[PDB]
DNA sequence: CTATTGAGACGAATCTGATCGG
DNA sequence: CCGATCAGATTCGTCTCAATAG
């Protein structure tokens, strides 16, 4: 059958990267290319698209990025089918991604075919499987964060502030400093370079 | 006429787009697609290429990430012309990247054609800095002040900082109060160009 | 001019204690 | 129970402002 394909990355280079691959598969269709959140919600309405292609890390003064996001696509479009596509490798971060009950993950450090192999069975997972094992057969199981918890263990890594986290994300400045100071708990770091050393590895 | 081109980046996706925005150039041969920095560094004598677009941010055990790697291959392979093809937007990183004689650098954030017009450069002899590059180089550049040259004490916050140690703990430890440390800490991220202290953090793994 | 060093004012963050769900 | 969310008090750290001599 025919779906209708949103790209949604920070980089157009890897925004042409993929069109590029999808021009490959003939019933597949790429309505839009977009480079930040406000872009891909506001001409999301004005495209009929059955399914999106997101990253984590972009930007977004409005609607924010990352799980913030991924629950407010899902929220205000449900009919639209979402894969997530992340740089990112932190399996704390991964862990809580994973929840949302999202169409898939395809990793950007996995092999250029495991797309195309998301995309096959989205049509009639298996993406969202692997990393679920392979997480939990890392000896990663004893690091699940909530989706609140990854969504600042991320941020906090972007460099983005306590105070600059709590305006973006409409909390205040010490809901936020329970929801980091209780990741750090569930990780088993201390002080803030300890715990950006458990995000920078994995 | 033509040339012989590398790509190195740990994405694929990207070494997929990368390959396919040389294939519009002609006179330009792709002979490498490597992922890490190991691979990389066995297959440099093993071709005969005349530049290289490599990304800072990669996996490396035997051989580092960033400017570590961009030091080891401007002494190792000297012959080879380098870009720099990164999704890093560190004036201090970038700052530090940028002077060690880099054919030029092009960003993932930048615009497509950025790619094209730094190898159009490469073909007409002489660098791109992209409108992207620039305005981060805005942010570290100011006027003298030491001509940007960190003091014996600057020095010293900003390694413990890193080391893992807390500002206070810093105050107690170097015979002063905090006002001296975060005085000498907030001082030295003026002179580098970060703002954050994790943009501070990141540029003192690069110099390892 | 800067460098090194601060004091007081103010923000930026942590620490209890409390308030409502599956 | 713990999840998310906050309002006190108190500290960590920064900011405004300004002194030493080199
Ligand atoms: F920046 Be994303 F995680 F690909
Ligand atoms: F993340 Be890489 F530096 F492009
Ligand atoms: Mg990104
Ligand atoms: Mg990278």
């Amino acid at each position: 059958n025919n779906m209708n394909v949103i790209i949604a990355d920070d980089h157009p280079i890897v925004l042409f990267g993929i069109r590029k691959s999808l021009e490959q598969i003939e019933w597949v269709n790429v309505v839009g290319e977009f480079e930040d959140s406000t872009a891909l919600i506001n001409n999301l309405p004005k495209l009929d698209a059955h399914v999106l292609i997101t990253d984590l890390s972009m930007p977004g003064d409005k609607y924010g990025d990352g799980i913030t996001l991924i629950k407010y696509i899902k929220r205000h479009f449900p009919s639209l089918s979402i894969i997530v596509l992340t740089m990112n490798n932190n399996p704390a971060i991964l862990s809580a991604v994973l929840d949302l009950d999202i169409e898939g993950i395809v990793l950007k450090q996995g092999a250029p075919t495991d797309l195309p192999k998301a995309l096959a069975a989205l049509q009639k997972p298996e993406s969202v499987s692997r990393l679920l094992e392979k997480i939990s057969a890392g000896g990663y199981g004893d690091k699940r964060l909530s989706p609140k918890e990854s969504e600042v263990l991320r941020l906090f890594a972007e460099g983005f502030l306590v105070t600059e986290i709590a305006k973006k994300l409409n909390r205040s400045i010490k809901t936020i400093s329970s929801q980091k100071k209780s990741a750090m708990m569930k990780l088993g770091v201390e002080n803030d370079i300890a715990l950006l050393n458990y995000l920078s590895s994995v």
